């Protein structure tokens, strides 16, 4: 099977639908990746993750390098064997997480030294090596997510450092023949909200050359309007013939609008985390299942959802489970939310393929926001 | 299908194996009932409970009458529909739980008034009605579990009250034609450690007449030796031709020894609760999966277990999950422990049927305690 082959089957405006073929399976795009932070998609067996329609999951390099450790996972046969997921895994680089999760950090041109919340170092070379030891299929270049807001000058110097780190990541990945032959490497565009910096970043990444390109530095507090504004000019700067990835996004309407702007891949903790906290996504908007109005509601979470939860259990039961703090409540909410996200992605893919994505997006928004 | 028909297929010493046929399914005996306290067997979908081999589960009347409430469950179609378990359910009476869980209680001949940890009343008639509203298949008569230790005189007066409550439970159950036609009613023997009181209690229960008989008042701190001593003389006092139930028991060796003394049915929170806390049952004794010795152990929890967990995941992975506080850890530990308990019951049933239970019990104990 191919290491990495991206094919665009159909387009509508800036939106694309297609497939990424990899050795461990095919990824249908636009794709949503459930987040499997600590070698588990929380509250789901891998077979259940797959049953929802997911083609690929995300692993958190920052968490896994601390617990259980990357050398340990490698000794146990790699992340796929360890967690029982045999399909593609994308691993984050650690460059965002180290700054988001660490109790203390020191940043330099070499990388980032940090203290765990549970002293360590990340760098382009170490991040690539950790991702190699994990055995991930899509490796992310180690970057620096510029804080928001940032002065143009600080955004520029941060972006330039990230581009030097992208080149170092490329070189480290290419040096490990088994990794280069079996995995893919994505680069991360930075530049904050500044068009000229985003252009320089895209040019630098294209000159290095990557299998896919993320629009980094978003979903960091700027809000949907500004995120969409940045996507409007940033995505067209990336190579058209490779996948475009938006990290940490998002709500269903964030995804639809990002696809309209040329994004092919997404990951977000929202469906899993908010499911555990009682928020279920429905075609009529999110609901908080703990609310008293659901205590005697015998309808499923969503009456058009195809997931196993909605075939078998009522709102009233899941309301009881979540209020009681029962693990099964988290399980059922999470399975439904991930299945909902996958059904959304399927509707996106089908509508683009069929040349009716614009109408789908309008109809989706009208109903989702009508609640 | 029959409301309730118990058939003994084979005996060895005091041990019996057979079947209870009920409208919602067959129960193979000796039987272990997973505990589904708050309308869920913690961390397991009902299909997974069934896949482990369970024929019947237990529901906690005290919890369910408070949350979500018995009238509410009845309005939603009964406990079976509510939780998605279509096979038999046994409900406890509340008589033990009210005294174990309540913040304050007042006891009288009428029943028990109590304050919830989350003011209420239980009585023979109310307990029967609540169990009716839940729709359970095996209804437990409302009793009083005599504290241990107890003077002979206090054990006698407590037992006599329990027998009056057993008669009131019988009458209330028989008054509700739909309940009497579709469910079974079990009586609970009391009498503490005193042979003469246990005999009076058995005689009273047999004179009232029940579908099954529990040996109550045990597993309340007396220890295994004394429990076995009481079972030695108590079980033969019960009608031989009806099932014998031991509530809240127990560890694998407790079960084996109780079967050797004529017990046919068991429930216990140990496999579920201890699974969530990191204790896995194996044929070589219990293990605490969080222990450092399992961090790189690629064997399954038990290398002879037939459960799905042991086909797919290692000790090392489950060790990581539990240490990380991950829900999947609780799920996998609980599924394995319940499956282990069911495999134990299957080995018990097969060995009795085959006339080799004595040898099985000896071989089981030799290995389980060798660790
Ligand atoms: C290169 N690898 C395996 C690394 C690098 C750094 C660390 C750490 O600081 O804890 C761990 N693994
Ligand atoms: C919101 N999330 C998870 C993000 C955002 C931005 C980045 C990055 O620029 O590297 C990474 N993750
Ligand atoms: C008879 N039933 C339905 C009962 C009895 C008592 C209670 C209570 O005290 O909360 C609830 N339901
Ligand atoms: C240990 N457990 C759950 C018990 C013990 C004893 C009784 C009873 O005598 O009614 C009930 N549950
Ligand atoms: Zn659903
Ligand atoms: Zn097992």
């Amino acid at each position: 099977r191919p290491r990495f082959s991206f094919s665009i089957a159909a387009r509508e405006g800036k939106a694309r639908t297609g497939t990424i073929e990899m050795k461990r399976g095919v990824i249908r795009t636009p794709a949503f990746m459930p987040v499997g932070t600590a070698a588990t998609v929380k509250a789901l067996k891998p077979e259940t993750v797959r049953a929802t329609g997911a083609d690929i999951i995300l692993g958190n390099t920052y968490h896994l390098m601390l617990r259980p450790g990357a050398e340990r996972i490698a000794k146990l046969g790699g992340l796929h064997s360890f967690m029982g997921w045999d399909r593609p895994i994308l691993t984050d680089s650690g460059g965002y997480q180290v700054m988001s999760l660490s109790s203390l950090t020191k940043q330099s041109e070499e990388g980032v030294t940090f203290k765990s919340h549970l002293r360590h170092m990340l760098s382009p070379e170490r991040s690539i090596e950790i991702q190699h030891l994990l055995g991930s299929d899509i490796v992310m270049a180690f970057d620096e997510c510029t804080p928001y807001p940032a002065t143009p000058s600080r955004a520029a110097s941060s972006m330039e450092r990230s581009m030097r780190w992208a080149k170092r990541s490329r070189d480290a990945f290419d040096s490990r023949k088994e990794q280069a032959e079996n995995a893919a490497l994505f680069g991360i565009q930075q530049g904050s909200v500044f068009e000229n910096l985003r252009q320089q970043s895209a040019d630098a990444l294209a000159e290095i050359g990557f299998d896919g390109y993320a629009v980094g530095g978003l979903a960091v507090g700027e809000g949907q309007d500004e995120m969409f504004r940045v996507l409007d000019f940033s995505v067209p700067m990336l190579p058209d013939d490779k996948p475009h990835y938006l990290m940490g996004v998002g709500k269903p309407d964030d995804i639809v609008g990002a696809v309209e702007r040329g994004i092919d891949m997404f990951d977000c903790v929202l469906p899993t985390r908010s499911g555990r906290n009682g928020q279920a996504f429905t075609w009529d908007g999110p609901i908080n299942i703990r609310n008293a109005r659901f205590s005697e509601d015998l309808k499923p979470l969503d009456s058009e959802c195809h997931c196993a939860v909605c075939q078998k259990w009522s709102r009233a039961y899941i309301h009881h489970l979540i209020r009681a703090g029962e693990i099964l409540g988290a399980m059922l909410m999470t399975e439904h939310n991930i299945a909902f996200y996958q059904q959304l992605m399927q509707k996106i893919r089908d509508s683009i393929s069929e040349g009716r994505f614009s109408q789908f997006a309008q109809d989706f928004r009208a109903r989702y926001f009508a609640r």
